[PDB]
């Protein structure tokens, strides 16, 4: 039979008052036969009608993929709301139900820290540019790069990894060739988490 | 009913001929009404009666978990033989079988670099130091650390993750006082990969 999964807004949408965040509900394995699937959503046991709900045949592997997306409040996710998703399917015996709300925990703000790149990277015709982000509790948090104020894209983020101090550390890897790298008046990394004063700081690193 | 993972040996295990590369099959949520469980395993679908298999009660859930650990050889793990385990349960309908074997695929050597403590942490009384590998084929890679030929236990290395460029890199973090830092002569990143000459390299920093 098929199977749902339940998944939390990014917190970039939650940590950002211009963007939206939302809650999905995926449900995947539907049958071809059985396509239909119906999903319903409730916020704190109440149904609401907000949802939107899209269904694709995955064709690689001969079943469905429905995925709801259910648009929410700040305030909702921030205070511990509990999102519900229901699903409905005639593979399904009884609806399949999945809950999920951000955890009440202990709350830490980051230190941000820009590592150049090694001297001996320095010879290659790319280079790596580290952000080391320690020290943060919950373990959600957004690293993204700026050069003067243009997006950079080319960087990847590790998961958060637990430190032996019971905090979260991320390390981000900017990737670009080295003439970049002399050429360009300063780098940034942004990072967003709840535990930081207005939600953001940016650390620099100029030439 | 119950359900059944397989996980394969430690890439230091199959990296180093001293030690005994492991195959893992695990049964979680088996009944405590009925705990029996028999696990069978076969390499290359020709079954050996070399594994130890335990049973213990996850007393902070009321289900019954059982770890069946098969040794293997490292040539029948690098030449990529197939290691299968076989589950019978009297909660389960059919056997459920879980095989595993090394995927085939490009091998490309990891550069091994060393970052010291960036500047502004300096100031404070502990200390990150940070081992990049990066440029390596396949993800499977250990990182471990050293200082003057000592055992540091204190570091978290992130998984590996897959990079741009279709490699993969690995950050490893030591934490530290920095009165450690200032004072000790050396440390040590250890790297063990499958792309490495011997399988091994160790980058050293002051
Ligand atoms: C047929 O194919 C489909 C599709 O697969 C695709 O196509 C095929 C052909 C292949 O090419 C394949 O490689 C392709 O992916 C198959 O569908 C897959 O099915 C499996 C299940 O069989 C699913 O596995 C679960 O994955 C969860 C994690 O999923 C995320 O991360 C994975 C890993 O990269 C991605 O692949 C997924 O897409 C998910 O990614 C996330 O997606 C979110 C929703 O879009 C994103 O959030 C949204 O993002 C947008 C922006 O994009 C907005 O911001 C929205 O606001 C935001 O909501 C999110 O960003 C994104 N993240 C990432 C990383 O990119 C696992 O969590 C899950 O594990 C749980 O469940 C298991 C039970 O099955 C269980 O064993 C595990 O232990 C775990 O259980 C949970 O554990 C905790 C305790 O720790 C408990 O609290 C839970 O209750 C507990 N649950 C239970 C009940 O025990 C699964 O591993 C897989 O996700 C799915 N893929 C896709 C793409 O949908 C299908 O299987 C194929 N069928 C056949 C027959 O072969
Ligand atoms: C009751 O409790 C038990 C026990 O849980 C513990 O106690 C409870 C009370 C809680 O406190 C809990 O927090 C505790 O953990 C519950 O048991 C769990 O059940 C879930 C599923 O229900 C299992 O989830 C799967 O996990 C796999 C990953 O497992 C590792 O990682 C997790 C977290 O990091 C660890 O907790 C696990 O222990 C696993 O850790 C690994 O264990 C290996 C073997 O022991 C180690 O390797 C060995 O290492 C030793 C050294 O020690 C030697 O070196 C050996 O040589 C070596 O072999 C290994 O190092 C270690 N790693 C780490 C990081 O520690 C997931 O892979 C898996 O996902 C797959 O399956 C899903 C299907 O359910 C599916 O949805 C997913 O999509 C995915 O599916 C597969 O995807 C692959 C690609 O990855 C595809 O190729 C496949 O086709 C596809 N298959 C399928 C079928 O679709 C699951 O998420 C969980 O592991 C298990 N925990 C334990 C401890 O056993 C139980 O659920 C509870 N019951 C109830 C009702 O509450």
């Amino acid at each position: 039979g098929p199977s749902v999964f339940i998944f939390p807004p990014n917190i970039k949408d939650v940590l950002m008052i211009s963007l939206t965040p939302k809650v999905t509900c995926v449900v995947v394995d539907v049958s071809e036969d059985d396509p239909d699937v119906q999903i319903s959503w409730f916020v704190n046991n109440v149904e609401v009608h907000t949802a939107q709900t899209q269904t694709h045949r995955e064709d690689y592997n001969s079943t469905i993929r429905v995925v709801s997306t259910l648009p929410i409040q700040h305030q909702d996710w921030m205070s511990g709301k509990e999102f519900k998703c229901k699903v409905n399917n005639k593979d399904l015996p009884s609806p399949i139900e999945r809950t999920i709300s951000k955890i009440k925990g202990l709350v830490r703000a980051p230190q941000v820290y820009i590592l150049p790149p090694p001297a001996e990277q320095l010879s290659r015709k790319d280079v790596s540019l580290t952000c080391l982000v320690v020290g943060f509790n919950p373990g959600d948090i957004s690293v993204e790069w700026t050069s003067n104020g243009h997006t950079e894209e080319n960087y990847k983020d590790t998961a958060p990894v637990l430190d032996s101090d019971g905090s979260y550390f991320i390390y981000s890897k900017l990737n670009m060739k080295t003439s970049k790298w002399e050429k360009t008046d300063s780098f940034s990394c942004n990072v967003r988490h709840e535990g930081l004063k207005n939600y953001y700081l940016k650390k620099t690193i100029s030439r």
